[PDB]
């Protein structure tokens, strides 16, 4: 089965994934002076206030703190989006040191992590129709960088011990992603893929160009995760990021002069 270790990482999933190595592959490398500005761009449209996270999960890959999708209660619109975007679930990827863990790059910079709110095209009635279709989604990508801490993150980081292994899961409601954001909404976007198996080319991706800063602690709290289920050899979750993929015939357009 497909994952991040030296026989099933990234570059072994074209095998069992063939689209790994199609047109509008994720992550991308941002090349920020060859990204071109859109005035028509409109301002990102984050409605969080009424947000119902409900559990987090370790998959064995990453850690989903899930949502209720059933209403029209935490959503994205605007920018290059049509339509109203349902949050599902956020995530991360991240490194097993300070220096890498992003997914995508910015001339090349690698971050300590990515965070992604991953949203459904409600016009499609269901995550799993969503996939299916080439406007499927919107990925909302926010780099972490290590500094001062991030206070909105700590719930996540303190119950992370209870979901140490694959498969595990815990309640956790009333959590408010909007304290995961960073003050800016200025953003890059570009037709992309999902960064894991399917590896679908769904996903309209919103990458916002602040990053926001965790602690040290944090980041290392990450890094006590483990891919494995309990009661199997201790593999440490870490650097559960897929590279820059080829940008081949596409534009990542700038929202922000
Ligand atoms: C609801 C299920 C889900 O969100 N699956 C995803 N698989 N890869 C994602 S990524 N790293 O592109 O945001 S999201
Ligand atoms: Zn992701």
């Amino acid at each position: 089965h497909w994952g991040y270790g030296k026989h099933n990482g990234p570059e072994h999933w074209h095998k069992d994934f063939p689209i790994a190595k199609g047109e509008r592959q994720s992550p991308v490398d941002i090349d920020t002076h060859t990204a071109k500005y859109d005035p028509s761009l409109k301002p990102l449209s984050v409605s969080y206030d009424q947000a119902t996270s409900l559990r987090i999960l370790n998959n064995g890959h990453a850690f989903n703190v899930e949502f209720d999708d059933s209403q029209d209660k935490a959503v994205l619109k605007g920018g290059p989006l049509d339509g109203t975007y349902r949050l599902i679930q956020f995530h991360f990827h991240w490194g097993s040191l300070d220096g890498q863990g992003s997914e995508h790059t910015v001339d090349k910079k690698k971050y300590a992590a990515e965070l992604h709110l991953v949203h459904w095209n409600t016009k499609y009635g269901d995550f799993g129709k969503a996939v299916q279709q080439p406007d499927g989604l919107a990925v909302l990508g926010i780099f972490l960088k290590v500094g001062s801490a991030k206070p909105g993150l700590q719930k996540v980081v303190d119950v992370l011990d209870s979901i140490k292994t694959k498969g595990k899961s815990a309640d956790f409601t009333n959590f408010d992603p909007r304290g995961l954001l960073p003050e800016s909404l200025d953003y890059w976007t570009y037709p992309g893929s999902l960064t894991t198996p399917p590896l679908l080319e769904c996903v309209t991706w919103i990458v916002l160009k602040e990053p926001i800063s965790v602690s040290s602690e944090q980041v290392l709290k990450f890094r006590k995760l483990n891919f494995n289920g309990e009661g199997e050899p201790e593999e440490l979750m870490v650097d559960n990021w897929r590279p820059a993929q080829p940008l081949k015939n596409r534009q990542i357009k700038a929202s922000f002069k």
